[PDB]
């Protein structure tokens, strides 16, 4: 399977998803993330169908290492390939979006992260961030660009993101630990699924 | 082939040489660049005849990574092997610069980035800078080093170079593309090359 | 051999190590270390034992990269796998501290590197740094955490620290040279020898 971004798949207006957190080839923990359909359709749809892993070159989130992490701040993950695709025949994602925006001030908010092309056009791709914290002083969320655009929420496994930015508090010297994504997957989505 | 330090070739007073640069398997553009051999007689042979690539051990800028990027700013490479070498059997290159001096302040210059050993003295190689702007208040242009010396200006693929710059505009956990040097040679130098 | 955290070997109360730094597959100097036992027994102890090479998975800190470098401050090394451990069957070492504490003002100190585990703990490994200045304004060395402790000094070898630090003066674009440890080991410890 390819999907097309004329022809939409619909994975349900709130999909649920999860993602194992891998560190040393022991989990750490699970993140289970709700994810807002109408906040932009095809990044959506990107996100879920590569959590289900079964579109083909396959393209899953799985193994994925996080490649941008920063203390009280943020995670990063996406290089599905090293690089990023989409579930378009990797083509990339307008900026469409739905309906409805969210902000970006708390923590465990899961985002898109941008591109830009050789014309200074923006797009998207698999590459994805989650917040490790609420907005601060003492932190830079404040300072990501609007086009960091929030698609979901992590509604299990705050603790776990926890965890990872203790392991990640700064010293000289201290080279980070490398976490990435293990097994990933959809929760049905019910009122998708009955007929 | 390998050349003396004693005993420069002689490419022309201007020579002028061409470089397409490459993303994705993917040719994007081409860079012409004239340069100006009176700046540094030794640093411009030794761009000029790594272009050539019949310098061998096969000494070529063709395949060079672009290695440190800044947004804004310039894009640097050089990388000949991952190290950085010279036609002068790998021999350093001394600071022995020509009768003229070029200012660093504008788009699309071609510069030799120094390095120290381990007396504190400065030497050149293989690795270069092309700068994407002008100085502004904005960027940090002006910061570098006289030491950073200019040997060269694109004549032609600045639209390039506009292309590359779009593409490298930061975002929290966007990685850059990586950008590299495809086929590359110099013109032949009619007065040189006339009988 | 591996060693227990509850019953320590004992190299004696001031060990003396060297280290061969090795640049382009070329000995560029050697580093004389003495240690202070009494200001982290376990931290030491394993300092010493990697040193020495003979624990086993082996595990020494021969071959190992020195992975962060900061001109005017300090070099980093101890990835003896790329990853850190010790001998204590890689259990991380507790911040169980001698008796006295030695401040971190001075150039050639020898420190190890903490980390954070998943609860906010902080553990030691085979990570350490050596600072190649004192404290100035010009430098970041006050900035370091207490934590970043001082477990001995160069006594020989710091022409070596300044050789490194020439050669990592830094100019936009170039990359720093790769240096490493090459023949390493403890000197006899004549008291603790004798018999
Ligand atoms: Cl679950
Ligand atoms: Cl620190
Ligand atoms: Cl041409
Ligand atoms: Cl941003
Ligand atoms: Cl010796
Ligand atoms: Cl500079």
């Amino acid at each position: 399977m390819n999907y097309s971004l004329e022809d939409l798949p619909n994975s349900g207006k709130n999909p649920r998803v999860y993602m194992d957190i891998v560190l040393n080839n022991e989990i750490i923990g699970r993140l289970q993330i709700k994810l807002f359909r109408d906040a932009f359709p095809a990044g959506v749809e990107n996100f879920v169908q590569l959590t289900n892993g079964k579109t083909y070159r396959n393209r899953t989130y799985e193994g994925c290492k996080f490649h941008n992490v920063l203390h009280n701040n943020y995670i990063v993950s996406g290089d599905i390939y090293s690089s990023a695709g989409t579930v378009y025949c990797d083509e990339p994602i307008p900026p469409v979006f739905g309906d409805y925006f969210y902000p970006h001030e708390s923590k465990g908010l899961l985002s898109l992260v941008p591109y830009t092309d050789e014309s200074g056009n923006r797009y998207y791709d698999s590459t994805f961030m989650i917040t490790l914290d609420d907005i601060r002083p003492s932190n830079v969320l404040d300072e990501l660009d609007r086009d960091q655009v929030v698609i979901g929420q992590v509604y299990g496994g705050l603790d776990v993101l926890d965890k990872i930015n203790s392991m990640i508090k700064p010293y000289a010297g201290r080279k980070y630990p490398t976490f990435s994504i293990g097994k990933c997957g959809a929760y049905l989505d019910s009122s998708q699924a009955q007929r």
